[PDB]
């Protein structure tokens, strides 16, 4: 789409909008299953293959010895606390009841994907996506146990490492995660396995569509989950993302922060808009997403996860245009720390520059075109390669889209430095003007 | 065991018990080997083997390359620093000693176990896992030499694969985790070679069985660490945890903002226990590990690192009970950022639900069966499944265990919004009540 | 080097000093390719062959359907936000344009190595790394076809097996990693292949010398971005460090808090300087790495990123000999909270040892040598292998170097108490002296 930005020098902040949501607001567990073998002089080919059964014996005593306990796993500070795999473990809790790993290898018995209700009401969709019992009890069993120890062809060495392989590696990964992996590997899933899984998946066309263009973020959403090994069943629990918020309104918040621009050292006061983040319309309100890093933008599309988030009022908003607007009391950090740097935003660049530091912005071939004065000022990506603040230089994003620059005053200019309240963290507007009318009372 | 909970209304918190402990206090090193070869018209197999033969030689001459330095690698702000490889790194200092390497090699000769004593008096276990010096010299070198360059057959090819793969995987994790490596993957010590390895440690008992029952978390809790080779000798150091505290009481603190609640936006003050985190009796103190992330749960026991934890006087735990105390300073932050959120405990759900947030809990099958006024609440895991604050879905954890609900009024309501100190991070009772003494002196 | 060491028993800190910088203060972009092909009764040798040619084949459509999206990914908050790959992204938007892969795909016909100049001026340099082309088009497609579809030896299967296995571990490494992968790993490029690389590179001899002698580092402070699949070509970009600030003097500034040890709890007063971390002399500023675990130690090389640094006036030096100094205001947080901790130096250990806590400091063999009384001290590495602070173990570094303990008043003595401003973060000497005289105006 469209990608837009806007840059408010009264703030020292830039909003960049046109982007599309996607929110993982649920959780979907599927039960990913490997059926296995229950099995017991030697030539160089049969030699191989015992000692390929042996890897294959010992992954399963691996992860049967990892089962032994139950599976486990600037304004970022106000978030809540989750349990991210509670919904998968419990999931995986029921497998464990008896009867249950049962109903789902009966299932699975003439096909490789079905649908089962578990005994607690929930209905997962269940996948056999390797049959190790069928390949070991024909093609291997035959062979050491007819001609002990030798009827054998090179190819089904071969073809043997290969099947067993994927169970080896999935063991590998289960070991070094203590049994619950994230992202989820094609070992666990393959690519193919994984968009029949979204396919079969009782979700609508728009998510199936946005799943299955989009599985490599939906691998990084998701969880693997080791449960049980019963009955000649490996079973894992695989924890999907749930996209109930799609194509609702996102944009960026960038800011850095805006001091005065004295001659004499220490005499600067500052101020940082603290509410940078992402911000997605959602059903009413606004998703505020503090850590920007835990959300993925694909092209136009965000990915962020509703867990790492806030619920706002959509007058949050209102702090883009009007920072003193009476219907939200917008947040902001104050210190006397006016140290230099910039802010890579979508489409351009704020830097903060001030004291000695030399902040200038270049193009590929011509080099240095603007020199910035002390203050908080923005240059667009259009024409503009790197910004250097001091030692630091930045790439900006080369992707298409127009800038448009809201000149106005640094609201830091309303301040009297005699009393501002520096070394305020989680502070706003009001909380600012409550401590300076207080300072302003006593004297 | 029984995990029991218990959530204090007075101050929006809640105490999960009932776990033991398993403490990492100290650190094994053992000394982990692999034999080399020192080695110098072509049909299919030859070719082969000779390619195989080259991924050997690179992998020699990476990991040679790689050593040419030495190996290197809300109370969170409170903790120390150490130097978590420290002990290892001095081993492998050690091993670079004239004739050190030559003293395991000569120890190894007949065995693939033995203890050493080093030259500064450590005494190391030492693991001979893999003999390629052995294997290239026979089977391989016979063919290369002999009948220049075949008599070869396809069974030669494959099992020189298998045995180098590992050589190769090795080089592959330490080549991008700059010769230092954690989890220690089942590559660099497979799940049989670190059972007997732990087996035949000098330790107790208890603790074989402990990191026996548990070797993925001792997995995460170890480091490889790339050493040396000379000698046709290649050494990596596995530095293993020492859990020198264990099935001592653990619990859980969980906690949450406790905002008053009036009408008016704004005119609100908060306050929110910062210490949550893990906590556990040991030594006549209370270990506290305030980034309660560094501990990993195993059904009811729980694994955490000293290094990461402050030593509290043991009144610490009078907090939960009487945050007005004597005998210690309860830390508190305050603030006047009412936003709603969650914390999912261990058997239920702490609810800060302010402004006009919609906060509920659901049961899987009915819907919503409580709505959530203004205020801290909490409800157990007990027939609840979700929790719901705004757009934010939470699963609460399924674990079974009894809660209580502990009444009480909230201790926002004894502070006078007028002369609450408001941002206060790193604050106490006292030192708010300090605050509140004089801006009271003032008026 | 010569590491040497200073311990300020004045304000509870110490500087390691003698370590040469390595900066990565630019990114090269390299284009990686991969030549593909265009391809379409069974024995079991064919068979093999026809599933090696599935994985190519679900490989390759597994990579296109990744790049249906635009490639994405005390004081550190201080720092600017950077977009660390915005220059690779903008490379390889340029391979998208039309003819931009062709000229690509001619220059490597005849070579493996070349240097080629996109169409927007960039001068890139482009490895042909695999020519799964040729091997599929010659060995493979004669047996498919020809004797349909069997002429067929076990060698080829083995052969193609390997040859294909590194596509499928690409592959791997960018579906779990959204198209998106650091460190680079040798399945990336091998370690030849990045050593001739480095050694093609248009760089200086000091700087080829550094990258060839630290790849492993390279490794990690470089990026793989998936980029096009177009015309029998896979290129991803490989983003690599540019080091321009090399051997410039570099010191480690170690802090940790200092209280006064008053019997009556609570009644203490804690100063911690908070400009912690890397320093190195670069351009006539300091660049200042507040988040010292951003660099990386090789002996006495540093390699740190200087967008994780703010750049200071050099005169940020004086806080280590005076902290009261007139010519920059050096950085410090203010508390109550005497708690006991160690930082782990370059060459021994600060010990803050406050109320009942006990603080030790041991040998190997001999146990405890000394045992340190409340308020903020010092020991080497000389001699001492570990230092505890109640329940926690410290190993200190064992490297070789001198320390020398600089006597002095602690500076939280020159306080008083009862005006001291406590939890203050972001502070100063200076505001510290600011409100310690509007506390003293308003009595
Ligand atoms: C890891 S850390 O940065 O050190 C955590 C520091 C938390 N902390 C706070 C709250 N706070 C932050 O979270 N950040 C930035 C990390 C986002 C701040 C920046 C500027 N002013 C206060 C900030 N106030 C404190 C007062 C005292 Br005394 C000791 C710690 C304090």
């Amino acid at each position: 789409q469209n990608i837009t930005e806007e840059f408010y020098q009264s703030t020292c902040s830039a909003v960049s909008k046109g982007y599309l949501s996607a929110l993982r607001t649920g959780w979907y567990t599927s039960v990913i299953t490997i059926e296995l073998s229950n099995i017991k002089g030697t030539d160089a080919k049969v030699k191989l293959i015992k000692q390929e059964l042996d890897k294959y014996k010992n992954a399963v005593t691996e992860l049967q010895l990892l089962m032994q306990s139950t599976p486990a796993t600037f304004l970022g500070f106000l978030l809540g606390v989750g349990s991210a795999i509670a919904s998968g473990v419990a999931v995986c809790k029921v497998l464990h009841l008896e009867g249950e790993v049962n109903k789902i290898k009966s299932a699975l018995l003439s096909t490789n994907k079905a649908v089962v209700s578990l005994s607690n009401g929930v209905s997962v969709l269940t996948f056999k996506v390797l049959d190790l019992k069928n390949y070991i009890d024909k093609q291997l069993l035959p062979i050491l146990n007819k001609q002990s120890c030798s009827i054998s062809n090179i190819e089904t060495v071969i073809e043997f490492q290969q099947k067993n392989n994927r169970l080896l590696e999935i063991t590998r990964e289960f070991s070094v995660n203590a049994g619950v992996t994230t992202p989820v590997s094609t070992y666990m899933l393959t690519n193919s396995e994984l968009l029949s899984l979204i396919n079969d998946m009782p979700i609508t066309n728009d998510q199936k569509k946005l799943m299955s263009n989009n599985v490599q973020i939906v691998r990084q959403q998701s969880y693997s989950i080791m449960c049980i090994i019963k009955e000649e069943v490996l079973a894992y629990v695989v924890q999907l993302p749930l996209y109930g918020v799609i194509d609702t309104p996102c944009w960026k918040l960038h800011t850095s922060p805006l001091c005065t621009t004295n001659t004499k050292e220490g005499s600067n006061i500052c101020l940082t808009r603290t509410d940078r983040g992402w911000y997605c319309d959602n059903a009413g309100s606004v998703s505020f997403f503090p850590q920007a890093e835990t959300c993925k933008v694909q092209s136009n599309r965000v990915f962020c996860d509703t867990m790492n988030s806030l619920t706002l009022p959509s007058e949050v908003n209102l702090c883009n245009v009007d920072i003193f607007n009476p219907k939200y009391d917008c947040k902001i950090m104050t210190s006397k720390t006016d140290v230099s740097s910039s802010v890579i935003t979508s489409l351009g660049a704020i830097v903060s520059c001030y004291g000695k530091t030399k902040c200038t912005a270049s193009n590929k071939n011509r080099g240095i075109i603007k020199t910035f004065s002390n203050g908080c000022d923005y240059v667009s990506n259009k024409g503009v390669d790197t910004v250097s603040v001091g030692n630091t230089l930045y790439y900006v994003n080369k992707q298409e889209g127009k800038s448009l620059y809201v000149k106005g005053e640094p609201i830091i200019n309303f301040y009297d430095p005699l009393v501002f309240p520096s070394d305020e963290f989680d502070a706003s507007i009001s909380q600012v003007n409550e401590k300076i009318n207080q300072s302003l009372a006593f004297i």
